[PDB]
């Protein structure tokens, strides 16, 4: 997938040529999203789906959160650079054009909107179901980063405080996974920890709009990392220096996934574990980071930014990726 | 389809309100793309895709100019704004991360982003199996309009003169129809007017950047509208007025079409019939623009405006939209 996306990554680098000196040229500094300078201020872009995840929706006829995680996984990618998110446009590539799910779909929509402060402003909807098997729902939003304050990664030293924001469940990664080694074997109504199993796979991605911008504003931050595909491995984006870490115990849908044979290296580069957001503060930083977060979510500090290069180690399960 | 997506457009406007006094507001002003208020400038900003125009791509392995056409749509839809293109993002569904697919979509991303002058800033590629036959290509496009320039169609009056820009060909709407009508009853070997049916299906899509912008510096535009999905009907997105119009020879692929049954009411509401952007002008100001227009693309004074609010009569051909 990255071998193949190679060309584009690179022809569509010979393209920042096309606005070098002009308004959008683009900073070309981070990851996540891009950012266009715009002279005083950078326009922050970036474009994800739902994924996979539909499938279970459509299986079990619940469209009204999956909208949230579209908006979810959009702005929580824009906060990466430090971006406070504006607005967003969807695009929905569907089978047919079913009244009901769009009228649901439509609800999430808000929810999600409302809570990440932004307004959803335009869209496109394709049937098309020689492509499309499902509901397929996307997006890209934008956002706003004055200069001076893009927050890259760049900054990240050794000795840092890496500090978790807790995951409100599977968000929408690792879903291809979760469907179908769970959905033959136990169905979707089967119960675990109180809760049956679509419920597990359909919780809404949490947004985390609110405590980030809240800490940015109030502390220094040197990295901010959404956990989407790739799990911790996502961390290695914002920086070639190590990472020394703690992960919360292993519960709900990751548990049952564990206990279904799936081996923890492989569930750290997969799911979010429990954590759905990371970031890395200085250490005289951390006391005041953990409290605006933990009024929000429950958050961990996981630990530290290492001197040693490119190693991810989780301490207490006994992983490096 | 409409009539489902009246939820999600009534919900999406009450997000605006998140917005209301804030940069970024949605200026609400317009049709094909969405306006946000950066002060002196607006953002403008549409989402397209490129239709099962991929599955004709797919089946020849020329994946080559369906980036083109990506381009095209989004770039082509700021345009009816006013805005200047500056930079697009692609979202990219797919079955499988085949680097021979995606070596050749890198090609056009960048023929067409050069003759576009835009820059490709970022994208997602989702692998979905499940969820996706084939390779679903889309994209967001940013550009920016000054205010006090924004071409919405609200200054087109009756009397004004309509002038029609040829298109390359099919472009990236009615391909489902045209798919499923010629591929079964001819095969996609089949030889018209001297190129093969395939040919004719994954025809690129025309890009106006060029002589739109060339236009509006020049002379006084009134109303600017790409003909996509619902053909000519895009033309009451403009304005109330109505329009008589004298649309040009039925050929090529279009011909092969209504040489299969399909009525020429639903053609001129499903194809761009020969013409794939239309702009309103003054009457005394006709001739300049046609000059303007005629250095880059083959185009048409198609007629004028009318006072018979609502209706596109097409004369040449006895149907009324």
């Amino acid at each position: 997938t990255a071998r193949a996306l190679r060309e584009i990554i690179r022809t569509a680098r010979e393209t920042f040529k096309l606005r070098k000196g002009k308004v959008g040229e683009p900073g070309d500094i981070g990851h996540y999203a891009a950012l266009l300078d715009f002279g005083n201020f950078y326009l922050a872009m970036t474009t994800d789906g739902v994924g996979t995840k539909v499938l279970v929706a459509e299986a079990v006829g619940k469209f009204d959160t999956i909208g949230i995680d579209m908006i979810a996984m959009n702005v929580n990618d824009l906060l990466c650079v430090g971006a406070e998110p504006l607005a967003l446009v969807d695009y929905f590539a569907v089978k047919e054009p079913n009244e009901e799910v769009f009228k649901q779909v439509a609800k999430g929509l808000y929810k999600g909107a409302e809570e990440a402060g932004v307004a959803i402003v335009g869209g496109e909807t394709a049937v098309m179901p020689d492509l499309i098997n499902g509901y397929d729902l996307a997006g890209t939003a934008i956002g706003i980063v004055e200069k001076g304050k893009v927050i890259t990664g760049e900054r990240i030293r050794p000795g840092d405080s890496v500090i978790g924001i807790s995951s409100s469940g599977i968000h929408s990664n690792g879903l291809t996974l979760a469907r179908k080694l769970l959905i033959p074997k136990y169905g979707l109504d089967y119960e675990y920890e109180g809760r049956k199993l679509w419920e597990w796979l359909l919780e809404p991605t949490r947004i985390y709009v609110r405590p980030i911008l809240e800490l940015i504003n109030s502390v220094e931050v040197h990295g901010l990392a959404h956990i989407t595909g790739g799990g911790l491995l996502n961390l290695k984006r914002l920086t070639n220096y190590g990472f020394e870490l703690e992960m919360p115990p292993i519960e709900g849908i990751f548990k049952l996934i564990h206990e279904n044979g799936v081996p923890l290296d492989e569930m750290f580069r997969v799911f979010n574990m429990g954590v759905g957001f990371i970031v890395v503060v200085p250490q005289e930083e951390k006391e005041e980071a953990l409290e605006i977060l933990s009024r929000h979510y429950k958050s961990y500090e996981l630990g530290n930014v290492t001197r040693e290069l490119g190693k991810i180690k989780v301490k207490n399960y006994g992983i490096t990726l």
